[PDB]
C-alpha cells in the first residue's frame, strides 16, 4: 500500500510551509479550519451525498453560524471551503471538492493556502487564498497526513484515487 506520514491525531498546530495536509475525516460537518488572525479565517466542512439546499449550523472560529449548503450528487461527498475576511464578519463560499474518496488537502506556501478543488478523479490544487503569515495555525477535527511538496503528485493521486 501507499505509505504516508501519519495518521496524526486531530490537533491545532503551526502547519509548516511546503507540506500538504491531507485530511481524512470519518464524519460529516466541520473538518478543519485555520487563520492568520488578521484578515482570513478559513474552514472546510463535509457534506454527504444527496443533500437538498439547506441551512446547517457549524461552529467556526468558536461561533455557531448558519451556512447555506447543498450536494446534488447522488454518490459523491462534497467539501466546501468557507472564508471570512474579518474577525466579526460572515463566511462566504470560495471553493468545493466533490469526491468519492473523502479526502481534502491544503498547503501553506508563497503566502497562500492552496486547496484541492474540482471533481475526482480530476481534482487539482487550482484554488488558493492569500494569508501572508507563515505562522498561521490550523486546527483539525480529523486525522491527517503530511506530504512534502516534492510528492505533490502523490497527494494528487490520493485525493483522486484514495490511499
Ligand atoms: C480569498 C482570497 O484570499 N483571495 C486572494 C487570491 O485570490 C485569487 C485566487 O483565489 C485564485 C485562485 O485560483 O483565483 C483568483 O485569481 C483570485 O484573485 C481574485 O480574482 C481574480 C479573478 C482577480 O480579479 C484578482 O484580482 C482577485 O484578487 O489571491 C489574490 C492575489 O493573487 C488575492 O490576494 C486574493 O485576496
Amino acid at each position: 500500500g501507499s505509505t504516508l506520514d501519519g495518521p496524526y491525531q486531530p490537533t491545532t498546530f503551526n502547519l509548516p510551509i511546503d507540506y500538504w495536509m491531507l485530511i481524512a475525516p470519518t464524519q460529516i460537518g466541520r473538518v478543519a479550519e485555520g487563520t492568520n488572525t488578521t484578515d482570513r479565517w478559513f474552514a472546510c466542512v463535509l457534506v454527504e451525498p444527496n443533500v437538498q439546499n439547506t441551512q446547517r449550523e457549524y461552529v467556526l472560529d468558536g461561533q455557531t453560524v448558519q451556512l447555506q449548503v447543498s450536494n446534488n450528487s447522488s454518490t459523491l461527498w462534497k467539501f466546501i471551503l468557507f472564508i471570512k475576511l474579518e474577525k466579526n464578519g460572515a463566511y462566504s463560499q470560495y471553493s468545493t471538492l466533490s469526491t468519492s474518496n473523502k479526502l481534502c488537502a491544503w498547503m501553506k506556501r508563497e503566502g497562500r493556502v492552496y486547496w484541492y478543488a474540482g471533481t475526482t478523479p480530476n481534482a487539482s490544487e487550482s484554488y488558493y487564498l492569500t494569508i501572508n503569515n507563515d505562522n498561521s495555525n490550523v486546527s483539525c477535527d480529523a486525522e491527517f497526513y503530511l506530504i512534502p511538496r516534492s510528492q505533490t503528485e502523490l497527494c494528487t493521486q490520493y485525493i483522486n484515487n484514495g490511499l
